[PDB]
């Protein structure tokens, strides 16, 4: 499957794709706001996550540092991110069908629409201002706005147990972003699309 990732944002991202035990494609690249990044993921695969990245600094051999989504110092991420990451979320040819979504459960740095490139389903979208309307006790002081499992690591907002329920800060973003995941539990807001869709990802789509 083609993922074209499209940065719309007026300030550079580091793009990322994994599925948390190794890199889709290369892993990461710089975007300048307006490049396109075009990366293949391979069929079936389940629990893949794509996210922008904030005020990188990287070596020579690809080692650095990034103030939102740093995956492990590496350009080219082989893991999952630190939050705060606004994710998009998919898992490729599962019984005949992709599924697609948008996630707040890791926090939001970036505003992000998540579409088909291809017929059958729509698209997910999460666009709002988040970090400018970021609740104080959520704001990231190295940029974003964190979840509240993050911030506070309770069983009620982590959702340990599997018996949790949405909370004032899963309101705000469910608020701002009705059809992003807010809290592990939340209605889910996966759309299904046909096997083998193509896709976009766009950084700051309005």
């Amino acid at each position: 499957a083609t993922f074209e990732i499209v940065n719309r944002c007026s300030y550079t991202v580091w793009a990322a794709a994994s599925k948390g035990d190794a890199a889709l494609d290369a892993g990461g690249r710089q975007l300048n706001s307006g490049e396109s990044w075009t990366i293949n993921v391979e069929p079936g695969t389940n629990g893949g996550k794509i996210w922008a990245r904030t005020d990188c600094y990287f070596d020579d051999s690809g080692s650095g540092i990034c103030k939102t989504g740093d995956c492990g110092g590496l350009l080219r991420c082989k893991r999952f991110g630190r939050p705060p990451t606004t994710l998009a979320e998919f898992s490729l040819n599962q019984y005949g069908k992709d599924y697609i979504d948008i996630s707040n459960i890791k926090g939001f740095n970036v505003p992000m629409n998540f579409s088909p490139t291809t017929r059958g389903c729509r698209g997910v979208r999460c666009a709002a201002d988040i970090v400018g309307q970021c609740p104080a006790k959520l704001k990231a002081p190295g940029g974003g706005c964190n979840d509240a499992c993050t911030v506070f690591q309770t069983s009620e907002y982590c959702c340990t147990t599997g018996k949790c329920g949405p909370t004032e800060y899963s309101r705000f973003f469910k608020r701002l972003c009705p059809d992003a995941f807010s809290y592990v539990l939340d209605k889910p807001t996966t759309v299904t699309c046909p096997g083998s869709s193509n896709y976009r990802v766009t950084f700051c789509p309005t």
